[PDB]
């Protein structure tokens, strides 16, 4: 019969987001990284800047380094590379207000505030 | 005391960005050469979701070339799968398409899917 078909994966997507989060965190084909508190991250800009309208004004027109302020803290920043690589934000009393802060600066989207 | 979100359109919002980027040729760190045709990418991505661009990305401004068994029929179909999670089939580019994702070794397509067309 069939003329054309639209062949739709409802695996796809979350097999390439978990394939990023596998290179992130083997350190493999990622191309920038993130200082938080002296502490570095690695990541891909691209994805990055998918997340985060902070991260895509200072990735868009450029290795890359990018350093993060004092009022970025690993404990909030940490939740939140995982989110953008797994689709989970784990929240806790302890580190709730500091993910909610870090979260206004660097303008990640997609989080049920 | 806990919260635990998870988000079953994230990785769906993050591909359309990405797919935002390859259009607009953003961010892209990868050129594929099909048929004489430049098709910007992201080197992450293509290995993501190909074993033969995994092969050809993982050690190495990136160049690759596909040979003439890859067409542009065939191809670009697939990379727009690869961006988009759609395959768009027709009765005039599913064999170019089905021999594509056997010499790409393109993830996640149920192959049962070419014989409708």
């Amino acid at each position: 019969s069939m003329s054309v078909f639209a062949y739709e994966s409802s695996v796809h997507s979350t097999n390439v987001l978990l394939s990023l989060n596998d290179q992130r965190k083997k350190d493999v084909l990622c191309d920038v990284t993130i200082f938080v508190e002296g502490q570095r991250f690695r990541a891909h800009r691209s994805v990055l800047a998918a997340c985060s309208s902070y991260f895509h004004s200072r990735i868009v027109g450029q290795e890359l380094n990018i350093t993060l302020p004092e009022e970025v803290t690993v404990k909030g920043f940490e939740p939140l590379i995982q989110f953008a690589y797994t689709a989970k934000l784990i929240l806790s009393k302890e580190n709730v207000d500091e993910v909610c802060k870090c979260v206004e600066f660097l303008s990640v989207h997609n989080i049920e505030e």
